[PDB]
């Protein structure tokens, strides 16, 4: 609704949960995608991610043509203060993970 077609800067500080999210995607044509958000966690509360959400680096990291598994290194080794860079594709998302 706010939310523009093209790649955007989040902040996010990591707590007891993490950064709040999970993640799906990393092979074939699909690139990494946010799959849930958990209530009430540093994602949630920021209001700015959402499903369908790809994740296109994280501090500079550049995760687009990257896989699960160095994803979620990324996200792991990223420190207390993370900035993503998302780009919203709901339709997308929906072609690989309904």
């Amino acid at each position: 609704e706010d939310i523009p077609r093209e790649p955007r800067r989040i902040v996010i500080h990591r707590g007891s949960t993490g950064l709040g999210f999970n993640i799906v995607g990393g092979e074939n044509g699909e690139g990494i995608f946010i799959s849930f958000i958990l209530a009430g966690g540093p994602a949630d509360l920021s209001g700015e991610l959402r499903k369908g959400d790809q994740i296109l680096s994280v501090n500079g990291v550049d995760l687009r043509n990257a896989s699960h598994e160095q994803a979620a290194i990324a996200l792991k080794n990223a420190g207390q203060t993370v900035t993503i860079i998302a780009q919203y594709k709901p339709e997308e998302y929906s072609r690989f993970e309904a």
